[PDB]
């Protein structure tokens, strides 16, 4: 019967050579599973959440990446709009410049209103065109009687060499009328027989500083709201890309190892089992 | 007979007391008639003439005084005219100033002439009025086709905001026409319905720098001819007023005495006569 008793003994060593080498691997495993556990606590500490599983890690990260891309399009979109205003404003600001002061004085002299002020109200898209339109008549003074001037007309001496005057109701003024051919960024009026004026569209037109200055305020409001939202976004992004890179380090290095049962658990268990085997080889 | 012989003797002393005192006066006379003769030679030396008589002195002086007054009205009249030119010139010179250079460039661009040059020819009395007249159309460019511009019209960018153009023959240009009311040192055009322009007469009008610059030359010519004649006159006057005062000194002091027969002539004559008397009182 020697065969059952001898072969039986083999199988116990056979196993013990397995438990021995099996344990040895768990020992290489430990130090790495240590570093792995550190990184996992740390990264899981960076945000209030609990990672029981590796799938949790992948889930928190799907969300992390949307937070990121969305924040990057908004911060980019905002700053785009911000710069579109930094620019806008710049344009409406440079002033030409300079209308004559004397005119203000004469319009005050004769009861009545300036035209720079009557049409100070006009729109931004229209303002440049209408300035070219009235030719040198832009700074005309509007007075309904034209009687005050005729009297004080002789008196005036220092007035600008050409003075333009128009009889109308400043409160409800009735637009002029021209023989005109509109050209790109310019206008061509037939002022008379065989005579024509070409006036370019100005940057900073006489007419419409009031609707203009008014837009320029609205742009400052918006700009400061943008720079405020931009600040919040760009921080938000930096913080997110910082947790992005957080996950990568961990993913590339410690992710496989973690979510394993501690090595020591099986190392001590296998050991009491190998001691049990050795005792049976002893008995 | 004692009476004839004694009384006869008296009359000889009687006379000798006359010759004695008569001679004494001639002696006071001499030194003064000396100084008188010096001044007469001297003054008669100052100008090539001969004074045989006191009437000669009065005659040369009538002439001297006309030379003087006439020279003083001419020198005064000349300098009056000179200063009327120093002034004139000053006025035509101060330049306003300044017409746009770009215009020159554009008129060269389109075959054709400027209006500042078409009317550069006008008169001085008319120039200021016509400048006020054309309003801002003074610097218009005259071109007969108006075709070159329409093509290059779009291209133009930097041109002054208002550009004025007129189709005519620069060589034989046909004046514009306005609805105008002429005012003192100003003009009032009805440019349109319910619209009027007031342009003051300029000092230094755009039109007529060519008839102006041309007058200004003629004034420099004349001015230098005046300052030349003025120089000759004013010297001539100084020299004359110097001979005027020459005559006065002499007139006030030595004129009575001169034109007398030398004292010594009668002093020696009377003396041989008083010696003859004394010899008869002796005999
Ligand atoms: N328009
Ligand atoms: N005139």
């Amino acid at each position: 019967s020697v065969s059952n008793a001898r072969e039986e003994r083999m199988a116990l060593r056979q196993e013990q050579e397995q438990l021995q080498s099996r344990i040895q691997s768990l020992m290489q495993r430990a130090p790495v599973w240590l570093a792995a556990q550190n990184s996992l606590n740390q990264l899981s500490e960076q945000c209030g959440e609990e990672f029981t599983s590796s799938q949790d890690v992948t889930e928190y990260l799907q969300q992390l990446l949307e937070r990121e891309r969305e924040a990057i399009v908004e911060r980019d979109e905002v700053g785009a709009r911000k710069n579109a205003v930094d620019e806008e404003i710049e344009r409406l600001s440079q002033p030409g410049g300079s209308e004559d002061q004397r005119l203000n004085a004469l319009a005050e002299r004769f009861g009545g209103v300036l035209l720079s002020e009557i049409y100070d109200d006009v729109s931004l898209e229209d303002a440049p065109y209408f300035s070219a339109l009235y030719g040198p008549s832009r700074h005309a003074i509007v007075v309904p009687d034209l009687s005050q001037v005729t009297e004080h007309l002789e008196g005036l001496t220092d007035c600008p060499e050409d003075l333009y005057l128009i009889e109308g109701d400043p409160q409800s003024f009735d637009d002029s009328v021209f023989s005109v051919d509109e050209l790109e960024k310019a206008v061509v009026v037939k002022i008379a027989d065989r005579q024509w004026r070409y006036s370019r569209f100005p940057e900073v037109p006489l007419f419409g500083r009031a609707a203009r200055e008014s837009r320029i305020e609205s742009l400052h409001a918006e700009r400061e709201v943008l720079s405020e939202r931009f600040a919040t976004l760009s921080f938000d992004v930096q913080k997110t890309q910082r947790l992005h890179q957080a996950f990568s380090r961990f993913i590339g290095s410690h992710l496989a190892v973690a979510f394993e049962s501690d090595p020591e658990a099986e190392i001590r268990q296998l050991n009491s089992r190998r001691v049990e085997l050795e005792r049976a080889l002893s008995n």
